[PDB]
């Protein structure tokens, strides 16, 4: 019923890269076509975008989208969506069953990111193409003018380049239900290689080498490793990807898989600094986790669309619509990569709209909505920016149906400095029990405690209305003392 | 002088695929120009296509044709044969030294395809192209609209879909006479991901993984280990290649051949099976064999041809002229598919016109004629449709030249219960000694004994007449007594 | 003092191929624009070519000219130089920082090469590109007409096929420097099949595989030995590349680079007799010397420009210039080639045109001066056709900071049956010493005696003048030929 924690400016972890609070837009179901993406109405502007998710959008503070995909790169060929919307062709998608329009391609999707406020990081594909055309894509977008692609840009409408920052070789490639599976030999050949021209045409991106396409992947770690071990002088970060489900419907176990997901970076970032000493560079492999969130609601709908009716413009794959109890675990998530944002430099959440999404838009051009996943990621990317300080932590225990010595309350803190405000963000992911955190900053005014909590851990959000958001609710001495309830998330500033 | 046989409908072996009476036109020599397609031609129909040799192929009854190569497929370039033909190019056929015209592509040889009632097996180049060459192809021919491919087959005046059932992941490429020779490693993962690709599109099609160019290369059988170890979730079938000659003259030995037939048969079914433990799959790869024929009369002035007059249209090339014995070789094989066909589900004569074909045009728009080979073939394909039995017989034996133990009397009966006949194939290949078939039929009326027979063991037949040609030349109780003239072959329907 | 040498015509190492005077010109630097092709100069003809370096080309009797690359190659798309020219695109070259305006390509360099009496060898794009675009270019250039790429040809206006012999299938990709860079498995696979397709389009051209960057890559020479296992059948040649320098500023050092090359060259050939005796083959492969020069003065002054001022058409990139020195370790590695006639049967120059060249432009459109380096490869290629004579020398040594047991003199005899000349080019690398060369030609009058000599080892030649440049003699009598041969110097003398 107590727990302790002892914060301390002096006990630092590292700096918050502003990234690890990027998203995610696949071309995927609704979220471009009758997603981001509606020509005519009524809540669109002049370019088809709608204004009611734009704003949304900018409520989450996400200063990096990674895009086009995704599985769906993998297939992709780019020159598809650019030039004169009349000439772009409809293609297959493979990956996910549909007709792409191509409407929406680099020049309007990048508008649109000016319109976010977000930066675009942008995959190329390695899957059924390679090397030139990554650097055709890389010269049309980064290269100023005067050349065969840059004057292309030009002449479709784009005077001054995209400056793309952060470029990722290709998707995850591992798996066999993906176009162009490659072997872990292949890619880190593939990926090297790419690299080494990509940095010659604009030596300033960075580039972000794909990992597994999950931890569960009998090639986890051994991939990570090899591509490394090819590309290391020329990439930059390597990628993770995590889902979590409670299909079991054990929501107790559910919220002990953070667990897992600070296993899984341990291990990456072993594997990186073991390429390190083999290399012996002393440069440092950061981590892109650039596909991460819950995952499980739709997966038996996305079964039936495919293949019952294929072949459709933005069908409604991926329609996860989530609980309270999926909202604890994206906080519990969020706790987790701000603790290793030391390595961890950019991160999406999978993905931004409809699709899995925080923010939904009702079919057939019905109106924006936030989910429950919307708050903690929210709260975290406004009030987590500054210098992560190290959790030193006694808190009770408790073991699950199959994990064992679970922290009850999970907890981090991130002091900024500029503003001279301190933020805590605590889960109680017991499920039962309240409990009271006791917290010495031995710092260094209690300006809030936003909280997100709710009677029914099964409860959803809908067009209708939300039924979780902010409760702005709920120290005096150097200990600060507040309550964390059971299955709660917890926002607490210091002034 | 006598051998027995029990016929009987319990012990089956399978039913027959009439895929297994399948043929072959590749783009080489006069297969194609100066063959099926004569233009200017009198005996020519508004197509161009010669309309007797449409009635000559509707005779054999072939259901599946192969196209379009071969060595051929290997550097074609597909979008080349289809379109308005004036823009269509001419092209070097490295694998022929001859220039591809393009005057037929895939919309002319479907089209020829529907009025022999056949369909087509389509190849994809694996040689110097891949992946999405091969999705392009596919969409171009089975999916029905709205995507840029399927829409271009649609304005080159296709509206439907040709819906192509059965592809084969390039050609044979273990040669070093082959352009884009791979590796096994090689081809195994451009052929395992080619497949995932083009079932993506259209999973009801059957895809044909190749093997060795023949059962004489050092890497026959390792080859289609590695093939079907790479790509077996994605596949349906292995092919096989097997050419015989009598290059020696020793017809003796030469008739003795289809016996390393069967054994060619039973390394590769074992090789399938191998595998299929590997991988514990429930599937069995089910055997192609999509070039068979005799093959040595005509390989003098081909080196002639490709070595001295090269990059005609049409060169004379591959044009066997048949005798007598030929004829009961192709039988022999014949039989042996159909004791297979348990396992052989597509089997192609190699080729079905002027190439080492049953049908010849004179050259220069000359007519049509019937080599010895057309008829086993005819027999095969009309009555063999049905159970193939399996033959429990006993016949006296001799040895050759270079085989041992070889059986005098070969023989399989196919039971069509939808007709009630029984139809028993025979070939004597004793040359020397006239032998008597007692066949105890288990019953279940004779109806005919016809024959291909001759004196003259390499006469040879031509456009001024057959001197082969099925013969009405000849059982009471339960007990079937045919006599089996030495050198012939023997088709004896019951019912 | 004393060095002794036997000249018999009946020792004879081979007979010289012409095109071990061959040399080599990439879109590099100025080489092309602001070099050889300049549309608006007074010096230019009616196609843009500069006829004052057509001319200085045409002394050196460069008989072959690989083209386009060199690194460039590596990432050239090759229907960017053809057909018309308002149509061609601008592309970035990775391999040197520049942009590419593409307005000499495959056919304007083809007309440059007959006004300079060479051929083009010509590399193919495997870097980026492979077999299908080979075969193409290959068609483009050697079919004559009736197909996809030949009749295109004749659209751009070049009837007759350019039918070129030598194709290098590559450029060397063992270096991280390099765009689509290969592990010597890949290469092989690659060349293998390239080349196996090139020769069923036309089976009468060569084919050169690229052998590594240098003998100091670490995988020199097991990438010679995996390639040529791979297309040992399809091939006829291996190349190699070597570049010297004198950045210690160590000048007798320097001059024994040249026994360097001698090692680096039978390394290759016993690597390419070990294929050999593994392929059972009654083959040899013969070897394609297709860069090599001193070079070194430019490296810094090449860095800045990348970046910087990176993206220029023209940089001035690797413009070397070179000392009387650096002219000495170029005849003495042309002595090395000479003696190795019998496997070398193709050398090229790197470069010929304001790139590490002896030719140079003086930019933004004139003026055209000869460096120092180009005397003694116009020496060798004018006088050293006909047979390689065994060089019997007995020689004093020396030794240097690196090197033991290093000749002073280098010498080697090439005798000419249709001109009753035999040519004697002989070096002296010892920097202090006149030696006295006693040749006994066991023949068989003394013609001449050509030197090139200099007080001062660091002079350069320039646009305002040739210091170094050549001279007579100092200078027969039985058949005995005694030449006394300078301090520092490069000698040919002449008998007939
Ligand atoms: O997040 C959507 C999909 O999940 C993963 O399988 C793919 O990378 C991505 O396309
Ligand atoms: O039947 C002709 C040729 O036989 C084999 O050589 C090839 O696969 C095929 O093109
Ligand atoms: O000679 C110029 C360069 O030298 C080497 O680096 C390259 O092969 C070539 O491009």
């Amino acid at each position: 019923k107590k727990a302790r924690m002892t914060v301390d400016k002096d006990y630092k972890i590292a700096e918050i890269d502003k990234r690890i609070y990027g998203s995610f837009v696949e071309h995927l179901g609704r979220a471009v076509y009758d997603g981001l993406y509606q020509p005519g109405n009524s809540k669109s502007d002049e370019d088809g975008f709608r204004k009611d998710v734009i704003e949304l959008v900018k409520e989450l503070n996400v200063p990096i989208i990674a895009y086009p995909g995704g599985n769906f790169v993998s297939n992709y060929f780019w020159e598809d969506g650019v030039g004169p919307v009349e000439d772009r062709p409809r293609r297959l998608d493979l990956a996910w069953k549909s007709i792409e329009p191509n409407q929406v391609g680099i020049n309007e999707f990048a508008k649109w990111c000016k319109k976010v406020n977000a930066e675009i990081m942008m995959a190329v594909n390695l899957g059924t193409r390679g090397i030139s055309d990554a650097c055709n894509l890389l010269e049309y977008c980064n290269h100023p003018g005067g050349s065969k692609y840059s004057d292309m840009r030009i002449k479709h409408g784009v005077k001054e380049p995209h400056n793309i920052k952060v470029w990722c070789l290709g998707n995850a490639m591992d798996g066999p239900w993906q176009v162009g599976h490659k072997t872990m030999d292949e890619y880190g050949r593939i990926a090297e290689e790419t690299a080494r021209a990509m940095k010659m045409i604009d030596p300033s991106i960075e580039l972000v080498a794909c990992g597994s396409s999950s931890k569960d992947m009998p090639t986890f770690p051994q991939w990570e490793a090899t591509v490394l071990d090819y590309a290391y002088d020329y990439v930059d970060y390597i990628s993770l990807h995590q889902y979590y489900g409670n299909k079991e419907n054990d929501t107790a176990d559910f919220l002990a898989k953070s667990d897992d997901l600070d296993d899984f970076i341990r291990s990456v970032i072993a594997t990186c600094d073991y390429i390190k000493a083999k290399k012996r560079s002393k440069k440092d492999i950061y981590l892109s986790f650039d596909e991460w969130n819950v995952w499980y609601h739709s997966n038996n709908e996305d079964a039936n669309i495919m293949q019952n009716e294929p072949w459709r413009i933005a069908p409604p794959l991926l329609e996860d619509i989530y609980t309270f109890e999926d909202a604890l675990l994206v906080g519990l998530m969020l706790i987790t990569l701000m603790k290793h944002a030391d390595r961890i430099k950019i991160a999406c959440l999978a993905q931004l709209i409809n699709v899995i999404a925080p923010i939904v838009t009702e079919r057939n051009g019905g109106a924006a909505w936030r989910q429950t996943i919307f708050y903690p990621f929210m709260h975290a990317s406004k009030y987590g920016r500054g210098i992560v300080l190290q959790p030193v932590i006694n808190s009770p225990l408790h073991d699950t149906s199959k994990h064992e010595d679970v922290t009850d309350i999970e907890s981090v803190a991130i002091y900024n400095e500029e503003k001279e405000e301190v933020t805590i963000f605590a889960v109680n992911r017991n499920i039962h029990e309240d409990i009271v955190l006791v917290s010495d900053v031995r710092g260094m005014r209690l300006l809030e405690h936003i909280v997100l909590e709710h009677q029914d851990l099964k409860i959803r959000n809908s067009v209708n209305g939300e039924e979780v958001y902010p409760k702005n609710s709920d120290f005096d001495d150097g200990i600060l003392t507040s309550m964390l309830r059971r299955a709660s998330w917890n926002v607490i500033r210091i002034g």
